[PDB]
């Protein structure tokens, strides 16, 4: 059975954040859900790319659980699923059903605000760090993608690709992973 | 005064390949022209992701000329790119002006198509190297990022970054590229 993704689209979301882990994870055969918070309606990312989502966040929760929820980043678009009770309710289920949760970028910010995975070793963008650490309860890295057990976390849209491939390792492994990359033409 | 870039958007483009360059041209100062190939209605990319263009091709072509027109790939793209009339006019119209032309991944084939450019060094996909070099029209290079004058070409995916890194250099100069770059987290 197809392995599946809820991908949160809000408002001045990071868009190569966005598209990178959508595209790969597709690469992957990856069932991909890029849900819009604010409702069906198209999404202003970060530098003004327009993004018709696949559904909204209310009718994707429905179809859940999903094997993973990416958090991409961009500081607007982190600060709206920060503020957003859904989506604190969906990262809590996913904590407590022990599921993935991928973040990028300023994106684990929203992981401080709904309380999720404290205690983890993450990263962030080196400008998101202090946001992240406030209170000390997680603990900071700097490599390009963490993963500590179910929360995996990466720094910025030059390590997206690493942090979609990351993705897909965890969820259809090593082999589907590099296969998916070899295509790419990476560094 | 600011340059402007003409990123022509066809269904099936590689979405990676067209938000990238987007993104890191707006970081850079770049007015971008996102013009959808069919007119003004959202583009459903290579992997399904759905990109609201800023303006039609017919529209965007009368608020030019552009000092860059960027092509992406995706397949299904570049053939879209290479069988359309109002392409060709907009290349070649670029081509005698001695403004940029980039093209990435598949990308390059639709500079073959319309004529573009021969007897230039560049690079593409390895996939489509062959399609390329059908007639020996170029010479092809294996290089992540190839620019011979105004013809600039990359590989893929995973060379989108420099790709978009080396058109901002082209228009901007090294500082603008470096200062970009260096959010950006890249390896
Ligand atoms: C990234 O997308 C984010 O969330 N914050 C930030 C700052 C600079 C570059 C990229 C990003
Ligand atoms: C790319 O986007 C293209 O144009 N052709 C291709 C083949 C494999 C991976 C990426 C691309
Ligand atoms: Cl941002
Ligand atoms: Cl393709």
């Amino acid at each position: 059975a197809s392995k599946r993704a809820l991908v949160i689209l809000a408002k001045g979301a990071e868009e190569m954040e966005t598209v990178i882990p959508v595209d790969v994870m597709r690469r992957a055969g990856i069932k991909v859900t890029v849900a819009g918070l604010a409702g069906k309606d198209p999404v202003q990312c970060s530098r003004d790319v327009v993004i018709c989502p696949d559904a909204s966040l209310e009718d994707a929760k429905k179809e859940g659980p999903y094997d993973v929820v990416v958090l991409p980043g961009g500081n607007l678009g982190a600060q709206n699923l920060s503020e957003s009770a859904a989506v604190k309710e969906i990262l809590k289920e996913q904590e407590n059903r022990k599921g993935l949760i991928a973040a990028i970028c300023a994106g684990p910010t929203a992981l401080l605000a709904h309380e999720i995975g404290f205690g983890s070793k993450v990263t962030t963008h080196p400008l998101a760090k202090d946001k992240m650490m406030n209170g000390g309860h997680y603990t900071y890295s700097e490599n390009r993608v963490e993963k500590d057990g179910l929360i995996l976390t990466s720094r910025g849209p030059g390590t997206s690709f690493e942090f979609a491939l990351a993705i897909v390792e965890a969820l259809n492994g090593k082999e589907v992973a590099a296969q998916v990359k070899a295509p790419l033409v990476l560094k």
